[PDB]
């Protein structure tokens, strides 16, 4: 197979008080090397930040004796595409401090590899491009609102698209929510799929860098 | 996940004694705007910290403490104080405390008249003096008539839940020995002038 620009490292700690599991994004053998390592460091860095507090977390608790059971940090990275052109990859921070679940937040990179650069969903389509996103996941919410909450389109409404994490397929757009925002903790994290066709009309950059084949 | 920290540290000897809690911003994606102000609110803490040494550098150990108070973290937005206390031994403290707003996503720093209208001064006020009549006590009998009279979208103020704090340093409202004043304008009545 063809030679890859993507891995995953993972590993794991443990003692009575706190479970650590770790999964570090790192990209290798770009063409850009400076731009790889702030990208792997900086991303590094923020997985030993978020580590390193549900520790202190877990110290105090314990020290304090007031923790009832071990507490748990679990970084993991899922890929939503990996194309030779272009990476799409979510970073998952769980920790579990106590309560009957624990609070996940979460983090996606989406990686033109020709230009080496981060992008934000403003780079690739324009402003105006707004409403048709939002009419999209209100008709996807009333499809089955009995999963959401009933203030949830009004939230979409309310809701800056353009700040919101996502990730990116041949397919198609995804949007990403967390828990609690559009839905029951129950219900799990909300993603809503937007075909490319159906915001095409909005592009300001590339829909090749996707295409591994121009034949 | 964390946009914000607050360094901090101290020194002591036997002229002066030195504490300093520096904000800093981190993981912003606009590189200059975390950079640029970063360096600059050190740079008054540093200039703030020499000058009451050059001062020290004697008939008790001088100070000098920097604090930051957090009134509202949330990434998108950032809303805290900087309290700069010193003292010469004047039998008090002289404190003068700076507030910074900030909109983490259009990395602008928001100042009073940069969010509402002019037109919420006098409901402000009215809470305000509603607020000064429930511990009259407190303040200074010609307070009430000092916010009448003042300038709000001149005031440090930050941000939180409930809404809008307008802040006071020391004797402007009230003698020392009440602190430096406080209001929380509610939201609800002021999102109207948003």
């Amino acid at each position: 197979l063809r030679m890859k620009v993507f891995e995953i490292v993972k590993s794991s700690t443990e003692n009575e008080i706190v479970r650590i599991h770790v999964e570090l994004p790192r990209l290798k053998y770009l063409k850009d090397s400076n731009f790889e390592e702030k990208f792997n460091s900086e991303v590094e860095e923020k997985i030993k930040k978020f580590v390193n507090e549900v520790k202190g977390i877990a110290q105090e608790d314990h020290d304090k004796d007031v923790q009832h059971t071990p507490y748990e940090a679990y970084v993991s990275v899922d890929v939503r595409y990996e194309g030779k052109d272009f990476l799409s990859f979510v970073v998952y921070y769980y920790q579990f401090t106590g309560g009957a679940h624990g609070i996940t937040f979460f983090e996606t990179y989406n990686i033109d590899l020709k230009n080496s650069k981060v992008l934000k969903l403003y780079d690739i389509i324009k402003e105006e491009a707004e409403d048709t996103i939002k009419s999209n996941i209100l008709k996807q919410i009333e499809q089955n609102n009995t999963d959401f909450f009933p203030d949830a389109p009004m939230n979409i409404l309310k809701d800056d698209i353009f700040s919101r994490e996502f990730t990116i397929s041949k397919d198609g757009l995804i949007i990403m929510y967390p828990h609690y925002d559009l839905a029951p903790y129950a219900s799990g994290m909300p993603e809503f799929v937007i075909p490319w066709n159906v915001i095409e009309k909005f592009l300001k950059y590339d829909i090749l860098s996707l295409l591994k084949e121009g034949h």
